[PDB]
DNA sequence: CGGGCATGCC
DNA sequence: CGGGCATGCC
C-alpha cells in the first residue's frame, strides 16, 4: 500500500471547507494567505490560525489531523521532517515541523509504517454566534531550513476524521514559511500573473 | 585562564611561514587565496592545501595544530563546531570543523577544560629538492551553515609546537568557505578597493 | 518598518 | 561554465 498520504480535496458529506483571515500585508506580515494560489505565507515558531468551516454537524469523537507533504512530484515520498539545527535547538516531539498551540488535547502521531508525522486534536463545533472552529497551527522552520524542507514547498494537508478513523473531509494548502511573508506573497502572486 | 586562544602571528626562532597555491579565478574554484586579504576562500568539504615554510629545521616531534576561532569580537568567545546538519551526515569526530586529509598520524582534540577543537599532525622536513611541507586541510561546512558559523568568518590558527608543547611559530588565515570562491574572492577584493 | 545585501543554487 | 535568482538578514 501506498506510503505517500492524499492530498486530494474532498470536502464530503459535511460540506468541509478551510478559512483562513486577512492580513495587513506588510513585508514582514506574521502570516497571509493567498486565495489565488491556495498558498499561506507564514514566519516560522509564530501562530498561524486556520479556519474549519462545516455545512453539518460532525458526529461527537471527531479529530482534526495535520500533515505536511512536499509538493513536488520528485519528493513526495520523502517524509517531512524539522531541520537538525531546530530539532536541536514540551509535549511535541522535536522531529516535528507541525505544532498546535492553544489545545489540552493535541496528540503528536509517528506512523509506525510511513514514519510520517502528523498532529491530531478534537474537533470542537463553532461557539453560538460564530461560523467556523479555529486550530492555532505553528510551523518550526522556515521552507529554506538547509537539512530539513531545504527550500522544497509543502502542503498542509486537514483531514476531518470520525473516532472509528473513517475519512469524513480533506482539504490542503500550500505553504512557505519564510522571514518575510508580505515579499514573498507578493512576488509569488505577480510571477504568477507574469508567468504563469 | 583564557579559554580564548591566541591569534597573534609569531613567527619565532624557526621563521615560520604559511604558503598557498595560485588558482585559476573561475566563479567556482576550489580554493583560491588573497594575499591582500590573508584570506582563504575554498568549498565545503574539498581539499585546501597549505604549506608550511621555515627557515632553520623543527627538532623531531615537533607538531602542527590546526583550530578555528571566530573573528569578529563578539564571537571570539564562541567554539567553532560543524553544523547539526553537516554532523548528522572514519576518524575525526562529527562535531570538528576541520578536517586533514591523506595523514596516517592524524590526531583530533575536543580540549577538557576550553571545549576547543583541533587537529595536529606531525611536523614533517619538506622533501629534498622542495623548499615547503603541504597539509591537505577539509573545511567540513560552508561559512553561512545555519546553527554553526552561520555567516560568521573564522580565522584558520596554525601552530609549530615541539613534542614538549612549547609553542614554536604560529600563524594565521581568515577563511570563507563557499560555493563560489572565485566569484567571493573578486566580490571582497573589489569591496576593500572601493570603501575599506 | 521597507530597501537592499547575502549566497547556495538554478 | 558564468549569469542571475534566492531569501534570511543587515
Ligand atoms: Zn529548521
Ligand atoms: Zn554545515
Amino acid at each position: 500500500s501506498s506510503s505517500v498520504p492524499s492530498q486530494k480535496t474532498y470536502q464530503g458529506s459535511y460540506g468541509f471547507r478551510l478559512g483562513f483571515l486577512h492580513s495587513g500585508t506588510a513585508k514582514s506580515v506574521t502570516c497571509t494567505y493567498s486565495p489565488a494560489l491556495n498558498k499561506m505565507f507564514c514566519q516560522l515558531a509564530k501562530t498561524c490560525p486556520v479556519q474549519l468551516w462545516v455545512d453539518s454537524t460532525p458526529p461527537p469523537g471527531t479529530r482534526v489531523r495535520a500533515m505536511a507533504i512536499y509538493k513536488q512530484s520528485q519528493h513526495m515520498t520523502e517524509v517531512v521532517r524539522r531541520c537538525p539545527h531546530h530539532e536541536r535547538c514540551g509535549l511535541a516531539p522535536p522531529q516535528h515541523l507541525i505544532r498546535v498551540e492553544g489545545n489540552l488535547r493535541v496528540e503528536y502521531l509517528d506512523d509506525r509504517n510511513t514514519f510520517r508525522h502528523s498532529v491530531v486534536v478534537p474537533y470542537e463545533p463553532p461557539e453560538v454566534g460564530s461560523d467556523c472552529t479555529t486550530i492555532h497551527y505553528n510551523y518550526m522552520c522556515n521552507s529554506s531550513c538547509m537539512g530539513g524542507m531545504n527550500r522544497r514547498p509543502i502542503l498542509t494537508i486537514i483531514t476531518l476524521e470520525d473516532s472509528s478513523g473513517n475519512l469524513l473531509g480533506r482539504n490542503s494548502f500550500e505553504v512557505r514559511v519564510c522571514a518575510c511573508p508580505g515579499r514573498d506573497w507578493r512576488t509569488e502572486e505577480e510571477n504568477l500573473r507574469k508567468k504563469g
